[PDB]
């Protein structure tokens, strides 16, 4: 049979518990990735607009922008990848569907769709209110009824607490489920106590978004496990560490018009080609001909 | 009248002495050389091939994957972009014509060219070898008319003296120069009166690419300048500090299950706020509306 | 200085009268057009969706699915192209404003965006609704913002005439032109003397959207110019007639094992090659080379 | 399972003898081909570089303009596509590769890679020149070892007719099956006897390009029958109508002023609908909500 990335992924989950799903801003850290040994990686919404197009996290990347990340990555790399839909580029149905539809065809094992109303207005600025829960129902119905791959995964994430309180973003979170909802991913959430909570009330895995600097401390996965938590997402970490050295970089060779001080702090050229597996490809021609 | 970014390239070369240009693997680095002052940036060809694709730099990046990250760069970012096109993406005329109105299109600045072989059969395993005068001549002579902005830049980029000593490199360039080559990047030099020498048989400016872990040494902006180089190019060098610093992150998240004792590595909030001008945003629709 | 796509449009509304601009649905047709004598071209909204995609006009088509056939066409047709933004590509300023950029650097002279509502929830049911004259207004004021080309053409497309009759509609036309809309594009009108009633209710030129199979009569050129409309549309007609054509084709073939019956309805080789300016190719060969 | 294009494509063979195969310009038009009841589609390189670049087929397109042909066309239309992926995109066996995986990932059930050698210099006219035997055969098997989905279907396109004569192509064919080919692909014959002489050197299927107005005459699909052909190909029919029509339409439009007299050649408003499922939409939302 032919593989299947979602499979992969749900396979992943089986395995690691809590299974760590580390950001991938390009292609070439998802080997980085691959390479320290995880199961599983994501691409990041917040990192393709402000990584890839230089762009603030309020709407302007495209359904297009994310695909060719996405090709980029699983062209190169295995692992199954996890991807930011935001809230499915496009307020139809019919958007919902082909933003499913392609996003499986480019080779992603799975995606979250979260609750947010997006811009309503031309000057409308950027903010976080969220759809009722009907609406979002709709919009988990029409993600699920267009999975190509039955494995692939639709994962509903709400932000709901910081609007709404706890009890209302459980309570949506079971409606959400209740409408197609494989995984669920709560946002912000403050208390290790509260995941459990989720956790008890909606029978499917939840993710934990262990991002850098919001709302969420930084819990340890045995935490995590302790609190029945599905997953731990990492979602711009190596992002952000590699932003800091690349200033670095920039700001040293700018002030002192070589690069010699911290020649210390860059990968190597053997480091690189062992990452991107140069000589695997000299292997590949002795192999075919020659 | 409209803007030309390859004007202003020219224009950069008039401000500084030598010019640095610093690789930007991305939209995002692209900003933050520009905040750290820089005047132009440069698309390494390894660079989209190993970063963006995750490929060697073998000849498998396609003029599309170049494409791309000229236009997520210079869409958010207006400095001057100089572009690696290896041989023209295309062994026809016809093919370095495109490869040249494209890139023009997509927004780049200027682009070199260079007179490397390339694979010839299927079978090719790498090899450094380079066409003759007459046909790099030919190439150039392509890639000249193509123009469509005249201001944009063909720099022509030659292997010359590794292959067939100084003298030949020498009768190259200035045959390549009065082809229309209008800058040359001379590769492989390690002694600073080399450059000169290449300065002083060519009237166009010459650009000194200071890589790291290669034959070249680190020369300094100010010895760069004593023997005439109009312009130091630093093609990965943000790129390896980056992938040694991400790389860090997945391997202590892995091992330790929690990033806490690496966040001190990281570009803070405030930081990819500033970077990617996220309060503009608000503004412009202060400014724009009510 | 550099070609401007938007100038040239402007240069042509001034050389017809009216102007007639046929829509293109992809880049060998705009070359027809071009051979054919027109001065300017049309990139119809339905026609991506219905033509490149093969998707109803319900808004499925993305920004990407038109940028890709905006550089298709002018890459190699220097018509200057007028595009259908449908609102905009997005409910926020920020897409408005994207767009905008995107399509004058991907090579169009023109485009216009009209009030339509679009899907508000997901279950929406395709609607004929339009935004407050205000809301309008706001993402008008945010498209001729963002021009990056002084001359690109923002043309505002008001559906008001069959929603709120004709003073309403008047009313509405005249503040879009002081927010800037720098063309009008009135839909739905059936009499001549309504076109002259817009005319001169704005001082910037109207355009006549003379599609097939709707309420519209088949207006002359000459019946437009004497009700003072600047330029005539045709939005889909070569589309509509080539599918027919083409269908025959796959169904005589398919009945009759042979296409033998219908190839005088074809356009001969020489036909195709002269279309394309196939002969200026070696042309070029010999006039830059041996 | 997951639905496998190649797997469909093999079965329509076995299903019809010969099997017609359609160019398709568009995905309009393949829906056109599916509803005139075609089991398989065709993407012509030709129509790729005439229709969607508006240029001469001499090697100008890139994988790029094809890759979103292929998913433009299989996103909507379910048919099986056969792929003219001319000599690979590229020289190195990791091109041949990397265009056989995207194109399997883009959705296409198979394709063609012939033994032409392009361009050898950037002055180099555009010719018929082959390779030699050796070197199709290492592009052959590089091809087959890419296959990232078993019943992706490899074929092989010699031309080696007008050059080398009929028994060296024969010879060819043995030689390309015996490394790897699934299909063959005989170039521009010209009497029935010949496929015949293929279809009993190589025991693989074979296809009969009978494109309209070469080298082969108008063969019906009985006469290939009785010729052992097992595929009946018309890659570009379609597309020539399509072009007249709109021609007319150009023409007539621009002399009279008005379309009226070549309505009669249009398809209407209500079979354009029809062709594109529009009310098969409606029936989406119905099922899904509201």
């Amino acid at each position: 049979s032919l593989h299947s990335p979602g499979k992969a992924f749900r396979a992943a989950l089986t395995k690691e518990n809590p299974l760590q799903i580390v950001g991938t801003i390009n292609a070439n850290h998802a080997l980085l990735a691959q390479r320290a040994g995880y199961q599983a990686i994501y691409l990041s919404g917040g990192g393709v607009a402000a990584g890839s197009l230089g762009l603030p996290d309020l709407g302007i990347s495209t359904l297009d922008d994310v695909l060719t990340d996405i090709r980029r990555i699983t062209d190169v790399c295995s692992l199954p990848l996890l991807v930011d839909a935001d809230i499915g580029f496009g307020s139809s149905a019919f958007n919902v569907a082909r933003t499913v539809k392609s996003m499986i065809k480019a080779g992603a094992a799975g995606l979250h769709i979260e609750d947010q109303v997006g811009a309503k207005r031309c000057g409308h600025r950027p903010n976080k209110a969220i759809v009722s829960k009907e609406e979002m129902v709709d919009r988990i119905r029409a993600a699920v009824d267009a999975k190509t791959d039955p494995d692939f995964v639709i994962m509903a994430r709400t932000d709901a607490l910081a609007v709404e309180g706890l009890d209302a973003a459980i309570e949506r979170a079971q409606a959400y489920v209740e409408a197609g909802a494989e995984m669920l991913f709560p946002e912000a959430i403050t208390e290790l106590a509260m995941y459990r909570q989720f956790a008890d009330a909606v029978q499917v895995p939840i993710l934990a978004n262990i991002t850098e600097f919001g709302a969420t401390p930084l819990f340890t996965t045995d935490e995590l496990r302790s609190a029945h938590v599905a997953m731990a997402l990492y979602p711009l970490s190596a992002f952000r560490a590699m932003n800091r050295a690349a200033e670095h970089v920039y700001n040293v060779l700018r002030q002192e018009g070589t690069q010699k001080s911290v020649i210390d702090t860059m990968q190597t050229r053997n480091e690189l080609y062992e990452s991107i597996n140069y000589y695997q490809y000299e292997e590949k021609l002795d192999n075919l001909f020659a």
